[PDB]
Order: structure tokens, then C-alpha cells, then sequence
């Protein structure tokens, strides 16, 4: 037909529905408080905003080199040994249009019909949206509540085979928020060292936020040996509230890197000169953004922690970084909501939260785990107590 | 193998190529003039930076929807209205991170194995690039340098079988300059009426840089019958001097700017918010930057076309749009150069002049037609008269 064969193999999105029907209840009138947000609810730092108007000033506005301006591709090498101990060089770095770009093209340049790709559940469903739409297979590893979500090295290694090409390793989570510590990663370099044609594609997205004395580590900082294998992905969009700049990088091995130049030249080329100047200020400048925002991102950890806690059928761990919760509502399966619905389903029970409460999050299923939901806490704290005052009203009317 | 086969798919880079040969010469202290430029001399108009700074100012650092800002949507579809009389909806239209993205989502969106897509030579070196990366098959259709490179619509209706999905349309054109009036366009398109299978993607990147009384005009302008299987083309990179921003747009049928919008989704998630706004007001803004760079533009046509033709064995077209030329060197091969090496093809005539004059072209047969090489004269009039002073030179000494 008229369109590619390729799109019938990514699904529906659950969370744009969610979005879709939230707006259409505000629309009509409805009270509505979204715990959806992928991005903090704070301004841009200033120090990024000036360094942004003065590349504007001086005339910044030229192509650059496809895989990012010299200037913050040394950027990129010196934080990655700085906070993360690990030696690149400049040309094994590269900056794309957000963090979605590089793993977009991580998977454009590698996957071909067959290739598997390991995706611990649950998962940030861009990502096997990705691996399908570029043909690749996704295999998804079940993570348990009970382990707070983490995986375990046995189900791991199940799950690899010889047409495994990748594992896609997120921590923090989106949507969990769990966090490996050192040695929880050391169990999952161990069976990577076992299969040493599996690539590790590794989302740090969420490093700066993080919580308590936990200790950020990503896998090639934990397993040297993993270096040649390895894509160690990152960006600006959260540490610094930088969503709408669009400047996400990583690095590895140069073959990997060149081929994914080569894919984001015909794409997008270099990604926007005057953001990228910006992400130069952000890695290089003061860093009092991260430490401000990892306190007033706990307080608003705990406030729904402990307030999911009291609601009926509600149980919900407590996460180390990230800015969301997980919780479980399997308490309330099989209950009749107030509007006479009986929940069946995860999905049953928060499209009945919309409707009747007017509080938008995504069903645990639509990230490959539940009976769940997922509430992002990039709200303000007076948002997030309405919103969970409502949730706790919701779960008592259950019967 | 690692790597994905579709990367084999796509032929190493010339344009690339004599872009390190001209750096490597500089490094060895050569005084090179470069005149493979593809963007404007010229810095982004103030009106443009300040709405940029204003944007920076008040925060507009958010994620936007994926397909652009409403506002930015809004003077699109006016700007389709206002300079080219079509008539589109908001909904009708998408902003993408440069042309490029728009260009090359329109493949991924639609290319199956086998689809054909019909480029007349000379082409834009991206367009077969994007085809075949996409699993597509590149069918190039050569134009002839005394119709001043533009097709005829026989030669068109040769090259369409019933697998071509898509037909390119870029007038200008880049690297010819060719631009077609509405009567030569309305012959191409009476053959595309008969071939209702044929999408058709116009590129109107160059449309703001036309010279003398010519008037631009756009396929489905000039034939309505083709609006429900156009994809209309355009960005700010070179109307505005905004290359560095990434800034393209199009509009077209719903259901391809749906699909679309979903592949986008995937890759950047939504253009740089700054560069957005940056947008808005090129579009809504004061026009004045456009018709006083006619003007110089011209004038540098002028002089780079007048002095190529004194130059021996060479044949200077004089292009109608965007900003470059297309001559000949065919009055050159077989001759030997100031090496003593023969010039057999464009490619030695234009590797030949790097090295002996320090001027850095792209010879034709990179895009598909030669013995011809591309020069821009976005450059400042003083380095076009000394690059075209060694290539007479150099021509010269050709015996
Ligand atoms: C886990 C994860 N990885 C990557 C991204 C991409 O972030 P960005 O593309 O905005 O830089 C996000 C954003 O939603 C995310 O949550």
C-alpha cells in the first residue's frame, strides 16, 4: 500500500491516548490534574539560557558538523570521565536531536529482520516502538514488584540468544524509577561477559536525579570489559530541564559512531546550532541545578509514597531516581468502581480514575508490567496532594 | 553482520570527500577558496534572533507536539495561502529538525522494497541516499544542459512504471540553479495526471532565491489535481540564513502527515522549541531580508557566470534560482591539465583544480551529470572573483 509495511509493526500508543482523552475531559469542563509529565516542571537555568542568546549573538546559526560542534563534543568526552570515570575521545562522541535520536539511530544503523533486542519490563514503550518500526524483534524480560523491579541476572540470560543484538539497560527507569546499585549492575555485567556478541545499548538519562545516598554506575564504569560493546547513552533534557532543546549524545565504539553520522546526516544533519552552544554551558558550568532539584524531587517522592500508601488496594514502592512512581493496584481488581465498572484490568482501573476523578496516568501494561500505573511527580506538591487526596477518595469508593 | 545491510545500500560521499581534500590542503597552509557552500554568507536576520531571545526569555523550553508548534503550524499553512495560493489546514502541515527530516520521513513513511522513486539528474546527492537507506530504488531520469537541466515531460513519462511510488521535484534546483517557469512545470505535471499512482515531492527550499522577473510556482499550484498526492516542501534554512537552526516544514494529506508525525515521534520527538519560535516570526515577519538578497545574489550570478565563460573549455548556464551554477567543463576532456595529468572526466578536472588552484568545486557526476561541476556563490563577491580568476587561469593552462 501507500504507506511503508514497516509502520503496521509499531502499536498503538497507550500514553498519547491517555493524553488525547485527558485534554478532551479538560476540554469539556473537567477538573483534570496530569501525572504524565516526561519533562521537570522548572525553567531552563539561566546560566544555559545566556550561553544560548550568546551564541544567537556572535551568529552561531551554521551547519555543524553532523555529529555535533567540536566544542561540545570535547563537552561531552570530559563528562563522561569527570562523573562517570569512562575515556572517550571527541570522535567517539555524538549529539543528536534529544536522547531519542541516538537511540533511534543506535537501532536504525545496527537492526536487521531477525535481530533480537532484550527489553527488561517495564519498559519506556518508545523503545520497542523503535526496535519494530527499524525490524528488529523486541524480547521483553519481566521484571517483579517484589524485587523492585529489578532484574534478575538468571531471567537475563534466558533471554539472550545468538540472535540477541542488543540489551537496552534504563537506569534510572522510565517507569519505574528503579536504580541499580553497583553491585545489583555487577550481576547483569557478569551474563553480558557470558555473551559477548550482545551489544549494550545504556539509557542514563536519569543519572543526575537520583535520591538518598544511592550511587549512580553505569555498565562499562562497572564492567571495563563491556567498553567495545557498548553505547553509553545521555543528555540534557532532565538534569537540566532541557526537554524542548531537542540535545541528547552518547559514545562508543567508532564504527558504531560513524555509522550513526552517517545515518543522521541524511535525517536531520547536525542537530540546532544554538542548542547545542547551550548543552556546551550545561555540562561545562556550575552544577548547583542538579543538587537544588534532587530535594525538592524527594519531598515530592516521598508526599506521593506516602500517600499512595494509604490508599485502598494500593501498594507503592519507593523509588531511587527518576521523578516516577510504579505503584501497584492489584488490590482492587476485581472491584466495582463507582461507576459501576468492574476493574479487570490495570487499564480499567485508570481510565475509571480519569473519568471519575479527573487524575491522568498511564496503566502499568502499556509498559509491559502490571496490574500497575505510573505517576510522574514533576508536579507541583500542591498538584500532587489534590491528585492523590482524589486517588485515595477513588480507591475507598471500590467495592 | 553489526551493522545494518541498508547501510551498504548507500554509496560513500563525494560532496564529503572534497570537503576533507580542500581541509587537508588548508592544513598544509594552501590558501583554498571554498565553493562548496550550501548555505548563505549571510547571518540570520536580527527580527529572527530576537524572537529566538524572546522564547529563550519567557521559557519556551518544553516539549512541543511532535508535528510543531501551534503556532508555527498556523503560519505555514497562512504562508502556503499568502505566497503560493494552496490551501492547507494546520492539521495539513508538519515542522521537522531541517528539510531533511521532512524529505527523509516522507521515504521511511512510505518505502517498501521494490517502490521506485524518479529523480532527474542533475540531483541533490541526498535524495538517492534517503531512497535507497529506506529500502527504496532510485530511477534517475538525466536532463539535458541546452533545456538548461530541465526534464522533459516525454523523458518523465519514460522513466514512471507502475512500482514508481514517488517523483522529486526540486525547483530551484539544487546543484543545477535550474528553476521551472509555470508553463515548463504544467507539462510535467499533465504527465503526472496520467499517472495517478506517482506521489510527488517538491522541494521548494531555494523558492526565495529567484533572479529577474521569473516566477516561482509549485506543482500542485500549477495542477490541483495533484493535491491529494503531493507533499509540498519548504523550510527557512536558506530564505532566512537559518541552516543552523533546522527548521523545514511541509504540508499534504492527512494520512501521510500522520504517518509522518508517528516516525517522527520516534526519532526527535518535536523540533528545537527555540528554533520553532525562531520560525514563527521568519515566516510572519518582515520580508525585506528576501528581496534585498535578491539583489546581491544576482549580482554575484552575474559576475560567476560572465567570468566562467571566459574561462577556456567551460559553459556557464545562467540558473534561475538558488545559488549556484552548473558548468561545463566538456570543452576540457582529453585535454591535459597544468599536471600533465588528462582529463578524462569531471571528476580529474575538479581534483585537478583543487590541487593546482586551491578552488574547491563538486564535479557533476557526484549528482548524476556530467563533465560539470557545481559552484555556489554564497560567498562574498571579492572570493568569487579570485576563485573565478584561477580557474581561467587554470583552464588556460589546460592544453
Ligand atoms: C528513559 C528515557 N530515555 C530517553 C528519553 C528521551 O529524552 P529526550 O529525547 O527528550 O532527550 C526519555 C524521555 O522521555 C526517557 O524517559
Amino acid at each position: 500500500a501507500f504507506l511503508a509495511d514497516a509502520l503496521s509493526r509499531v502499536k498503538p500508543s497507550a500514553t498519547i491516548a491517555v493524553s488525547q482523552k485527558a485534554r478532551e475531559l479538560k476540554a469539556k469542563g473537567r477538573d483534570v490534574i496530569g501525572l504524565g509529565a516526561g519533562e521537570p516542571d522548572f525553567d531552563t537555568p539561566d546560566n544555559i539560557k545566556k550561553a544560548a542568546i550568546d551564541a544567537i549573538d556572535r551568529g552561531e546559526t551554521k551547519y555543524t558538523p553532523v555529529s555535533g560542534i567540536p566544542e561540545l563534543r570535547e563537552a561531552i568526552a570530559k563528562k563522561f570521565k569527570r562523573e562517570n570515570n569512562l575515556d572517550y575521545t571527541a570522535a567517539q562522541t555524538i549529539v543528536g536531536t534529544g536522547g531519542k535520536q541516538i537511540l533511534f539511530n543506535a537501532f536504525m544503523a545496527t537492526l536487521n529482520p531477525g535481530d533480537e533486542v532484550v527489553i527488561p519490563a517495564p519498559y519506556w514503550v518508545s523503545y520497542p516502538e523503535m526496535v519494530a518500526l527499524c525490524g528488529g524483534t523486541p524480547v521483553f524480560v519481566p521484571t517483579r514488584q517484589e524485587n523492585n523491579f529489578k532484574l534478575k541476572a538468571e531471567d537475563l540470560d534466558r533471554a539472550i540468544t545468538p540472535k540477541t543484538k542488543w540489551f537496552v539497560f534504563n537506569s534510572p527507569s522510565n517507569p519505574s524509577g528503579a536504580a541499580y546499585s553497583h553491585e545489583e549492575l555487577k550481576a547483569l555485567t557478569d551474563v553480558l561477559m557470558k555473551h559477548p556478541h550482545v551489544w549494550v545499548l545504556t539509557d542514563d538519562m536519569y543519572e543526575h536525579l537520583t535520591y538518598g545516598d544511592f550511587r549512580f554506575a553505569t555498565p562499562v564504569e562497572v564492567e571495563p570489559g563491556l567498553y567495545e560493546r557498548t553505547l553509553t547513552m545521555n543528555g540534557v533534557s532532565k538534569a537540566y530541564a532541557m526537554t524542548g532543546w531537542r540535545i541528547g549524545y552518547a559514545a562508543g565504539p567508532l564504527h558504531l559512531i560513524k555509522a550513526m553520522d552517517m545515518i543522521q546526516g541524511q535525517q536531520t544533519s547536525g542537530a540546532a546550532s544554538i542548542a547545542q552552544w547551550a548543552a556546551v554551558e550545561a555540562l561545562n558550568g556550575p552544577q548547583d541545578f542538579i543538587g537544588r532539584n534532587k530535594e525538592i524531587f524527594q519531598g515530592r517522592r516521598d508526599l506521593v509514597v506516602s500517600m499512595l500508601n494509604q490508599a485502598k488496594g494500593i501498594s507503592c514502592p519507593t523509588p531511587e531516581g527518576a521523578f516516577y512512581v510504579y505503584p501497584s493496584c492489584a488490590g482492587l481488581i476485581g472491584k466495582t468502581a463507582p461507576s459501576g465498572k468492574v476493574i479487570e484490568t490495570d487499564e480499567d482501573f485508570v481510565s475509571e480514575l480519569l473519568e471519575t476523578e479527573g487524575v491522568a496516568v498511564v496503566h502499568g501494561s502499556a509498559f509491559g508490567l502490571g496490574p500497575n500505573f505510573r505517576i510522574s511527580y514533576a508536579t507541583s506538591e500542591a498538584l500532587l496532594e489534590e491528585a492523590c487526596r482524589r486517588i485515595q477518595r477513588f480507591c475507598a469508593a471500590c467495592r
